């Protein structure tokens, strides 16, 4: 299938080269699999997700997103217009509020939820959840991400937006977890972009058109948008049946563009989110 006019971050992740603007895939796109967007909600009444968002688990007085970013990210894994994986079903776990802040005990119980709450979903092939959050170095944080992988859910994190080494930042330095960095439509790393060797993937992240709330869209950047490139691209490679929850972050790497990117620093993986899609 092919997506004329596509956001640039679309076309990017079906491209061998930047400067493209269709979008190219299977188009089973993403059926039967299923990602949790834990993030400030989902506004799923959107015509952008066609019935196929719903919020199952609020921590605050409303499961609505006052914020949009959670609906932003949840547009770019799955959206019709702005989304990867075009036919996945999307689930909202609202740990930040509004103002877009979560504790972290909070985010830990949002990701043990996710953990036993695919066992109420119907997701015969996978289930994934997107985290575009983080703060500081946090052992129980990192555990809880890992808990989260290892039940059975291709876990995608944020790197985090200090232009820093990733280590020090929670999940984002979780090792059993797809650790995300951002990249700009010239195949540069993003300014803000964190780096480092817990790294797995870059993808799309500057200048990001999607979903918002309100029935609207915008674009945004940081490496909350990349983080759900990487989290539909799972999705759509499991529906495939090229890769699994366990092995999909590795999957995405070892099929990556390589050695495209502007600015990595060393030491980090100059790996680009890729379909690998043949038309």
């Amino acid at each position: 299938a092919a997506q004329t006019n596509a956001p640039w971050g679309l076309a990017r992740i079906s491209s061998t080269s930047p400067g493209t603007s269709t979008y190219y895939y299977d188009e089973s796109a993403g059926q039967g699999s299923c990602v949790y967007v834990i993030d400030t909600g989902i506004e799923a009444s959107h015509p952008e997700f066609e019935g196929r968002a719903q919020m199952v688990k609020t921590y605050y007085y409303s499961s609505r997103d006052g914020n949009g970013h959670g609906t932003h990210c949840a547009g770019t894994v799955g959206s019709r217009t702005y989304g990867v994986a075009k036919k996945t079903q999307l689930f909202g776990v609202k740990v930040l509020d509004d103002n877009g802040s979560g504790q972290y005990s909070t985010i830990i119980a949002g990701m043990d939820f996710v953990a036993s709450d695919k066992n109420n979903r119907n997701c015969p092939k996978g289930v994934v959840a997107s985290l575009s959050l983080g703060g500081g170095y946090s052992s129980s944080v990192n555990s809880a991400a890992a808990r989260l992988q290892s039940s059975g859910v291709m876990v995608a994190v944020a790197a985090g937006n200090n232009n820093a080494d990733a280590r020090n930042y929670s999940p984002a330095s979780e090792p059993s977890v797809c650790t995300v960095g951002a990249s700009d439509r010239y195949d540069r790393r993003s300014s803000f972009s964190n780096y480092g060797s817990v790294l797995d993937i870059f993808g799309p992240g500057t200048d990001i058109l999607s979903t918002w709330i309100g029935g609207s869209t915008r674009s945004i950047s940081g490496t909350s948008m990349a983080t759900p490139h990487v989290a539909g691209l799972a999705a759509y490679l499991m529906t495939l049946g090229k890769t699994t929850a366990a092995s999909a972050c590795r999957y995405i790497a070892d099929t990556a563009n390589k050695g495209d990117l502007s600015n990595i620093p060393f030491g980090t993986v100059n790996l680009l989110a890729y379909n690998n899609y043949q038309a």
